[PDB]
């Protein structure tokens, strides 16, 4: 098992994609996945939420605990070079997909014509970054990148882009 | 103000579509949007959940309340013929779309190659049923049909099918 | 893009981007204490008012993401159009409205002219804040805009869509 | 039509529907108390055991939903195939494995044969488990996935793996 169920339960639908409950009050997602026409997130009006955007990484701090079931989790500003992280994808079908990804340097690139920055990852699934069965889909944005630092699990960011050419994905960081 | 924010909050993403919290433990949705591969619905394993499927209408009663923020609501089998209900669509962008729908007879259709049943509904939008901006999309299935009987709101079913070429829609009931 | 993105908050109500340079709205929704619309001095905006139908032709294209829509002066009598109401709650509300003859009526102590419509639609009624929202129907494959919401008779059944 | 749906539990492990009527799995995963497989008596099933590879051709199509797929005896050396692991947790884990020479591996006093490979994850827990035996190895040729065998064993370190194929290929005897 690459990810305990206590970590899969933290991944929940948000807007056009997903997001991750780092802590009962902290929630990370991709900026372009945010539902920009919504007036509330998880029952809290927007004005009450501390929204901090670092590129396409988005951090939401809620005034009161939203997910009491989760515990506080370590958040690293990207993984160390060469770390084999796991992109924990949830699909609308209910499928869980731990996609192994070798994390590389931080870079910026044009993906859809937009310029996306973040830590580069090279999917270790045998397919290109864009594959319904073996890779990512546009709807997977917001899903977390996790690795194991000693005995602890560490979120290094969230899925923000998948290059069409090969196995390159972008993990939005900090 | 067609529906108060307390009613829109009950509408939440579920699988390939949406669902509606009638009470803290009651959750209705469309059968064909259920995440079939998911072992857990809202953190609760599907084995502890009471699932009752009537046609393409699905009811789920959970062991312990999850949405303790919403009060119990009246759920009845369809609406009196001629009633002007509102299909309360949520979109991944966060937009809210209350589409007026004059409810008609209970009947069955051939939709997408499958046989579907429920209370028919003529959209009073002035546009087609499968319009992208002014009508329903396949991803709206599970959203509620709600009308107001006197001073009480009454949910009558969930959107399960939209006919091509006209304002006809299907509200799965029971 | 979505047609709703063409409906933007404007003054005390709304307005509709027909083309990247043409913006239709209701006059009684226009702000008074403002000499700039969407970032252009008024005197450099071509502003034409026909009763309560105001149109603003801008010097350069403000909304380059939108196509050019067909703006006709009302719909043929009996046509079922859609009033696209956007609400501050985030609610997008298409209301069916059968359009009829031209009408001049005293509503809210004010003589309003336009094309009359009859809404075919708990509270799915018009509010004062809706004024400026567009009336639109589909002719063949072409979405036609026929005017903007300018008035609503008491009872929420009869409405006036400013035109011309 | 997802390829993961072709992977289903079988005995103590998994197996893969190559076609509506063809099923492949690992030999040691098969239940020894076998009176029927997928509702078909064994006498009616055409069974081919090549070492740790087991092919079951059923008299009539069982999985009418799946389309015919190409089964090859291994992949070309250097091919980055994909081991499609299914877990009872619901996790679908595609693991990249660089495929190499055909080989036998010493394990449990015996020998297991197949095309060997090395997982691209190297040496957190993204490795195989014995319960994964029977899961398919695949690789994309052209625009079609090709199954090359099923997982049967991993070396002690868990990086070297054995993809059991239809069988070992020998040297031709000419004339």
């Amino acid at each position: 098992g690459p990810a305990p169920p206590s970590i899969w339960s933290r991944i929940v639908n948000f807007g056009s994609g997903w997001g991750f409950w780092v802590s009962p009050s902290l929630f990370i997602t991709s900026t372009h996945v945010i539902p920009q026409s919504a007036k509330e997130f998880f029952g809290v009006p927007i004005k009450q939420i501390q929204i901090h955007k670092s590129g396409e990484f988005c951090r939401l701090r809620f005034p009161k605990p939203i997910r009491t079931d989760v515990t506080g989790m370590i958040l690293e500003e990207g993984a160390p070079e060469g770390t084999v992280a796991t992109l924990l994808i949830k699909r609308p079908t209910g499928e869980l997909m731990p996609l192994a990804a070798r994390m590389g340097t931080h870079a910026t690139m044009k993906i859809q014509g937009r310029t996306v920055g973040g830590q580069m990852g090279m999917l270790l699934t045998g397919s290109n970054a864009k594959s319904m069965d073996l890779g990512t889909t546009p709807g997977d944005c917001g899903c977390p990148y996790i690795y194991k630092r000693g005995n602890d699990y560490v979120v290094i960011g969230v899925h923000t882009a998948a290059a069409r050419g090969g196995n390159t994905v972008i993990c939005a960081t900090q």
